């Protein structure tokens, strides 16, 4: 029973079919029970650690990487590791990277935290019902409740399904919706029913919501539904349907990886195409074994070389550099891969309150009638200073420090204030100063009657505990309040019932207070109030104060408005229904007006830039709030939203606006629309999709457990460090400080981040597309092996990966925040970018080819054989009497090889500067920039050295030292490189445009 709120409550007994006084049947209780099942939430199938384990083997590159070593290892049993021991160990070292990266995926998800599960909180375990089979009330599982129950609440009990309410068996019933909304008032629930069958949570005044806590009284009801029908278990649904997709940095390593394979095998074809001259031997002779095992022993080579085997820790660990770098700037990202998106936003939806304002609220304006003699009008307006909630402060009017007691108007506008509020103040002493004791708006009109001191009580000798709660208290000696009339939004005004002490101050009887919105207010007043006397409301008047409403609501004071009235004969107590919201306008009639305040929710100081800051980012910014769309677009004017002259019809609207429109027309307004006033928690994720539907990258703000759905739809979904539990939970960052230039920060550091993130993602793919080549020129003229895999392992890891993770610590640009945010679709290489690569890529393949070559065909200590072509290495069998000049058995030596992954270091130390800036030159860009990244280079040498040197390691990687002067052929190769893409460089610069 979905509509139980539009239903009187004795049409859902009628509906279920139960006796309010009995419960339902044991029967009845079987039968509800099969036809709606449980009341819980799913239990989510999650994973478990032999499926994650086969994750991180499903993915391509170790899948090739995997197949590595089962060719390698065939080529350890099937290879004399008696002579070199050093040989089962190519094979052994792949699978300790595909071990250590799978546990590394893992811990990366025993952590991460489900969004569903923490509404599982909200899940309280027991719950008190009324059934057939007993008179007293049984404490049951809340699992074990059905629809149709009669189920009692009372204080501190937390609902356990939703309820439509019978009988409030108290004098009043108070409940704490805060899991919601993220709101701290209580809201009092009556049981008429609510017309309106399409109607929002907050017009369910007599809906009792699972997961919300009882505030006060007790209660008793029927259960309209159970499960993932109720309003939080529709909200779980939500996400458990929200497919959020991979970051763009995520899809282009897909999609790299992706044709990094396609591209290995591209290779692995050419080399047998080239070797098809090897299909003319003879079936004798050539050792088939040792031709095979030839191609294998490049195969498992060959692999490794493409493949970026650091960059998954590389970026890993840029990314959570960034995160303790956000969190001392107050932004705690919680999803690692989410560092990248942050820059990438284009549209930042924000709520208001809290975040663009400072939710700290006190009255600056406020006027009375002064005079009404015919069409002639005469206001008298005041203006009240101090911002925090502190009783410091004084009314001016005119600038006159005046003595708000010598006007009695303003007595009447002040016991409004302090009568009509369920917001008090309190001494704090934890911090110093006060401290708001309820609602914003209400608590900034108690602090207006301190500030008025209306009486003139005593005010010298004040002491800063008693204070805050002085002149209200004054107040609520004269008159007692009775009852309250609470805040619904039909007639947008709450009113307080009081008769007087009845002693020797009495008065005419009882009075009403009424505080609301001024339209609303204004029009049930048929009267108006000049210090004490009372005139009818006439044309003019009117006119002067809503004129002067929309001063203070729509230009440059940017005020919230509220217009106090007082009815002077209500009707007598016996005659009020107070079990009915929808009779309160009508208790409400017949007013008469006495004044209007004007308070001001103030802009933070950080949040008038960070909007131009956005517009040099050419990221467009959304507010979010719930004042009405005249004050709305005025405070979107005084931060920067808007132009303070500019017309936005077509560029604002209301949440009554926005559905009113056909689903065409709503996708356009979110292209445009720069503002939205009063909205619903289901329009926050229909504006995502929308700005989605335009490939727009959305950030966007939320609080409750029903912003949790937009929060998760939105590719940035963040949170408030003040926020429920479950919209942390649900959220990508959460600003720690409540903060909106927080959000405009993050997104400057996600920008650092991937601009050198940008470098070394292509300065390691350029180093890997080099040694790519340096097998194939080992393959197709079939030199011995000038690099063996596990010396490769070694580069692609350490001698590479602390310059990878040192580009990411470049210098940021100052244009940074200048650009407009980068496209998702951006491929990831240029056609230029790609060619220059392509260039370096293979001269640093035909580089260590040299020095594990050059090392024959013109060396000192190696052959040397310059005229007879050697390259037959184990080819030779008895070919060497007088054909080849000496031995046959030194092309295997861990000399040449040595002498390559030497080169290899000091090639890609340089490149690591041609990897600093982009476009721009060193007789520019010198590399005294980065002293992080130039003192690491150092690092890998003493490795590299460490690797030629130290007890057992030259034999591990098959290499041995070099001479001091071997380096000679070394450098003389090495360095030209940086002049290589130097001149690439300049071809950019002065002979390139876009
Ligand atoms: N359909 C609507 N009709 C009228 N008002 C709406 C409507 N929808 C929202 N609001 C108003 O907006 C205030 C809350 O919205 P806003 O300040 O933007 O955000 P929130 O406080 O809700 O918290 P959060 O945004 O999650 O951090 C409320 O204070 C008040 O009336 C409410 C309020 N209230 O009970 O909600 C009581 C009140 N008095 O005097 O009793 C004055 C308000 N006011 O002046 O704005
Ligand atoms: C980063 C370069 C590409 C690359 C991928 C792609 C291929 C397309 C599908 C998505 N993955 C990225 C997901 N992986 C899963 C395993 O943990 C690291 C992240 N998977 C690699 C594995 C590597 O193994 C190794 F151990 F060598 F790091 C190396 C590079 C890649
Ligand atoms: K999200």
């Amino acid at each position: 029973m979905e509509a139980a709120h539009s239903k009187s409550t004795e049409e859902c007994l009628a509906y279920f079919g139960v006796s309010e006084t009995t419960g339902l049947t044991p029967d009845q209780v079987k039968r509800h029970l099969e036809k709606y099942g449980h009341n819980e939430l799913p239990a989510e199938e999650g994973k478990s650690l032999w499926e994650l384990v086969i994750e991180q083997f499903e993915d391509l590159l170790v899948r090739i990487l995997l197949l590595a070593a089962c060719i390698s290892f065939v080529l350890a049993w099937f290879e004399e590791g008696e002579e070199t021991i050093t040989a089962f160990v190519e094979p052994f070292v792949i699978l300790l990277i595909l071990i250590a990266n799978a546990i590394v995926g893992v811990w990366q998800e025993r952590n991460a935290e489900n969004a569903i599960e923490a509404l599982k909180e909200y899940e309280p375990e027991m719950g008190k019902v009324y059934r057939a089979d007993r008179k007293s009330v049984q404490r049951i599982k809340a699992r074990d409740i059905v629809p149709g129950d009669i189920v009692e609440v009372a204080v501190g009990d937390k609902v356990p399904a939703d309820i439509r309410i019978l009988s409030i068996k108290s004098t009043t019933l108070r409940v704490d919706q805060s899991i919601l909304t993220g709101e701290s008032v209580s809201v009092i629930k009556h049981t008429e029913p609510v017309p309106d069958p399409r109607a929002v949570n907050q017009d369910k005044k007599n809906m009792l919501f699972s997961g919300t806590n009882i505030a006060a009284g007790k209660a008793l009801g029927i259960v309209a539904t159970t499960g993932v029908s109720t309003e939080i278990g529709k909200i779980r649904d939500q996400m458990a349907a929200t497919e959020q997709d991979k970051t763009p940095l995520q899809q282009k390593l897909d999609e790299f990886g992706e044709q990094l394979s396609k591209v290995i095998s591209l290779i692995c074809v050419a080399v047998w195409l080239i070797n098809i001259g090897h299909f003319n031997d003879p079936v004798h002779g050539g050792s088939w074994i040792r031709g095979a095992i030839y191609y294998f022993k490049i195969a498992v080579a060959l692999a490794v070389a493409a493949i970026p085997e650091g960059l998954p820790a590389v970026i890993t660990t840029c990314l959570a550099l960034g995160t303790r770098r956000m969190a001392k700037k107050n932004a705690i990202v919680r999803s690692l891969p989410s560092v990248e998106t942050l820059g990438c936003t284009s549209v930042i939806c924000s709520d208001k309150t809290g975040t663009l304002t400072t939710n700290q609220m006190s009255v600056c304006k406020m006027f009375i009638i002064d005079k009404v003699d015919g069409d002639f009008c005469s206001l008298n307006e005041f203006s009240i200073t101090g911002s925090t909630y502190a009783p410091e402060g004084e009314v001016l009017k005119n600038d006159k420090p005046i003595r708000s007691g010598q006007f009695d108007g303003l007595v009447e506008l002040a016991t409004i204030c302090a009568l009509c509020n369920d917001s008090s103040l309190d001494f704090n002493e934890t911090k110093g100063v006060y401290e708001k004791v309820g609602e914003a708006t209400e608590t900034a009109l108690t602090t207006l009657v301190e500030k008025m001191n209306v009486f003139n009580t005593e005010v010298r000798n004040l002491s800063k505990v008693e204070r805050a709660n002085a002149c209200n208290s004054v107040i609520r000696q004269l008159m007692k309040k009775e009852f309250t009339l609470e805040f619904s939004r039909d007639r947008k005004s709450m009113s307080v019932y009081c008769s007087p002490a009845k002693s020797s101050r009495a008065a005419v009887g009882n009075k009403m207070f009424v505080k609301g919105a001024p339209e609303g207010v204004i029009d049930r007043c048929n009267y108006v109030r000049v210090g004490t006397t009372r005139v009818p409301m006439t044309g003019p008047v009117k006119e002067k104060i809503l004129s002067v409403i929309k001063e203070w609501g729509t230009g440059r004071d940017t005020l919230r408005c509220l217009a106090l009235a007082t009815r002077d004969t209500p009707p007598k107590r016996e005659e009020m229904v107070l079990d009915d919201s929808s009779r309160f306008m009508e208790y409400e009639t017949d007013l008469t007006f006495v004044g209007v305040v004007g308070m001001l929710d103030p802009p933070r100081k950080e949040v008038m830039g960070s909007i131009q800051l956005c517009r040099d980012a050419g990221i467009r910014v959304i507010m979010i709030t719930g004042d009405n769309k005249g004050t709305a677009i005025a405070i979107c004017r005084r931060i920067g939203i808007f132009g303070e002259n500019e017309e936005v019809a077509d560029r604002a609207y209301t949440g009554r606006e926005f559905d009113d429109l056909p689903l065409a027309e709503q996708r356009e307004a979110c292209r445009r629309a720069c503002c939205f006033a009063r909205v619903e928690p289901s329009h926050k994720s229909k504006i995502v999709e929308y700005l989605q539907s335009y490939d727009e990258i959305t950030a966007m703000t939320g609080d409750g457990v029903n912003d949790a759905p937009a929060l998760k739809k939105a590719e940035i979904g963040i949170a408030m460090g003040s926020g429920t539990a479950v919209a942390k939970t649900a959220s990508e960052m959460v600003l720690a400080d409540d903060n909106f230039s927080t959000i405009v920060a993050a997104v400057e550091e996600g920008r650092a981040i991937y601009n050198n993130m940008k470098q070394f993602i292509r300065y390691l793919i350029s180093s890997n597309v080099g040694e790519v080549v340096c097998i194939f020129l080992t393959a197709a003229l079939g030199l011995p092996e000038a690099l063996i895999p596990v010396q490769l392992l070694w580069v692609n890891l350490v001698t590479d990966g602390l310059p990878a993770t040192a580009l990411g610590f470049n210098p940021p640009d100052l244009d940074i925040m200048d650009r407009p945010p980068r496209s998702p679709k951006e491929p990831l290489i240029s056609g230029w970018l790609f060619f220059r690569y392509m260039a370096i890529g293979g001269y640093v393949g035909a580089a260590t080819v040299g020095a594990a070559a050059w090392w024959f065909m013109y060396a000192e200590d190696g052959p040397g054989v310059t005229y007879h072509q050697l390259t037959h290495f184990m080819q030779c069998t008895e070919d060497h009497p007088h054909f080849e000049g000496l031995d046959c058995e030194i092309f295997e030596a861990p000399e040449p090889m040595t002498m390559a992954l030497s080169v290899l270091v000091t090639i890609e130390m340089c490149n690591a500067l041609n990897s600093l800036s982009e476009n721009q030159s060193l007789m520019r860009m010198p590399p005294w920039v980065n002293i992080w990244l130039l003192g690491s280079i150092c690092l890998s040498m003493s490795l590299h050295f460490l690797i030629l040197y130290v007890d057992p390691l030259p034999m591990i990687f098959k290499l041995k030292a070099l001479d001091l002067t071997q380096w000679l052929m070394v450098l003389k190769i090495s360095l030209p490189v940086i002049g290589l893409d130097e001149i690439l460089k300049f071809i950019a610069r002065n002979y390139l445009e876009g």
